């Protein structure tokens, strides 16, 4: 059975994740390589319209009183929905294809972002800027799709600084600092998660410890550095000060679905050409995976291309 | 080999039983080779957010009376829907690594008060009949119904409308209002439901039977996939758009493996209790994946009830 290369890259908007995948792809056969990019026309009209307008305009009328918490987090939690929704389709259909992990691939499927940016990572970053509740973050939580192997994510490192400006640059969207820095810090805490629950550890174990990055490398995080130290809000914690059991559940799936992640991290510190080499390099260590069927490969590809032509900008 | 399963999910359109019927569920309980899963009530009024039934039902009456938009109210839905079906999805992810492939006595006999479908599908499809909730939110939540796993046996119930209302309106929940319009708007969706298991096991093909929405197993337009042909999900020229179209693939998919049983609420609490017992015997068991499993699920079950009774 030929063999497949499923790789997402994700992490902070504004980085240069779009552009370093264009020219990775750029670099391979018209087949041998697909992009699944930015589902836009999704977010902009076909699922809802300009949902990313909608979520930045929801974020600044927050922060400027108009508008309640309460107010903007049924907007946020509906419009996380909406954001996701390509992700996790497109997860469904190619589940059925994916074999286990296995060398040149028949295809490597490059995607722009993973069903946890909408259903994780961005819905914790709001919750930290006040505009969705902990609760409907574990609920997305609890709604993430069953990790498939050989699934590789490439999280972006680039200073503060660096990304402030190139993001004071480069819709709908609005250039909120806090956002940018929740986000960043959100991502940061996923990858020690994945470095702390594949170096053994146990959440429930050190959620004592629990009062007051990189990945496939390093010693093991402390659990305050990772997305786990997120879920103390009072909110989740019964009078007792443990957490609600059903809260208790949903991180006990946060860690079964990261903790099978395989995580690099690129370095995007560098002239779009540099990232593309870096990525490409990067992918020398990913995980392969077999995949189910002889018409699989081909159908994937029909996949990606339906969804690139329809969803893309 | 690891011990037996039989998972059961009541479900089916809300108001059709009795406060006994369900004290007798909790009794088939007492036993421990079998728990009962009761509906996550406390999730819903406190733990999840503050009387999340109100909430929908204050935004659909609000709608009826056109003092919010079916914006306003999608954005409302669709966010309590989440909240509603958060105790079914956080279930079926830690209790799925336990279920093992189809299989005496089950050792042990799990009776859930509702599927991940009634949060995930079943009401969103009503509240969209209702037009509060868009079609695309639908299916995004559709994209997300947890894979069918072996022995999914869900029993629906059936009961005829006026002697639904008159259960309904003896037993209403906190927040619930009486509205006729969303009772024959889930009634239906459940029939469709019923008839789209049937459908599908039957070799039905929705991309195939498609151009009948517009032109032995049920017509589709006695499925749920008749509820899809609508305008926002298709491109100019009709066509569906593909995002959406495999988001059907996704619920064929889903839906495909379910075993349905019907359960005829028409009758007393005792009848109700032996007809369920009655549908068992048809029921798919299903081995656990280790010898710690059963011992797990049953204190997940346990632990559930008390927390969310
Ligand atoms: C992915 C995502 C984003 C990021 C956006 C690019 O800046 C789309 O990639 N945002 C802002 C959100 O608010 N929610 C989201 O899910
Ligand atoms: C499961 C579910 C329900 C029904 C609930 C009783 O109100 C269980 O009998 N409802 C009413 C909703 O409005 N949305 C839902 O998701």
């Amino acid at each position: 059975m030929p063999t497949l290369l499923r790789v997402y890259i994700d992490g902070p908007h504004g980085m240069g994740k779009t552009t370093t995948t264009q020219l990775l792809v750029a670099l391979g056969s018209r087949d041998d390589i697909v992009y699944v990019p930015e589902p836009m026309t999704y977010w902009r009209v076909l699922g809802a319209s300009e949902t990313i307008a909608n979520i930045y305009t929801t974020q600044h009328r927050l922060d400027q009183g108009e508008i309640s918490a309460g107010d903007a987090a049924v907007v946020m939690t509906s419009a996380q929905i909406t954001m996701g929704m390509p992700y996790a389709v497109t997860d469904a259909v190619l589940a059925p294809h994916i074999g286990g992990e296995a060398p040149p691939p028949a295809l490597t499927l490059i995607f722009d972002r993973h069903p946890i940016a909408a259903l994780l990572c961005y819905p914790a970053a709001r919750y930290l800027m006040g505009s969705m509740t902990p609760q409907a973050v574990l609920a997305f939580v609890a709604l993430i799709p069953p990790t498939l192997p050989g699934t590789n994510i490439v999280l972006g490192a680039l200073p503060e600084d660096r990304h402030i400006d190139r993001l004071a640059k480069r819709p709908g969207e609005r250039l909120d600092l806090a956002m940018l820095a929740a986000i960043r810090r959100v991502y940061g805490l996923l990858a020690n998660t994945v470095r702390y629950l594949q170096c053994g550890g146990s959440w429930r174990e050190d959620w004592g410890q629990l009062s007051g990055p990189q990945s496939n490398a390093g010693p093991r995080p402390h659990i305050g550095d990772t997305l786990f130290t997120l879920f103390r809000a009072p909110e989740l914690l019964a009078p007792n000060g443990d957490l609600y059991n059903v809260f208790a559940w949903a991180l006990d799936v946060l860690a079964k679905r990261l903790r099978s992640m395989h995580v690099f991290i690129l370095d995007y510190d560098q002239s779009p050409a540099g990232c593309r080499d870096a990525l490409l390099q990067l992918t020398s260590g990913m995980v392969q995976t077999h995949v189910t069927t002889p018409g699989s490969i081909p159908t994937i590809c029909d996949l990606a291309r339906t969804f690139a032509r329809e969803m893309g900008e």
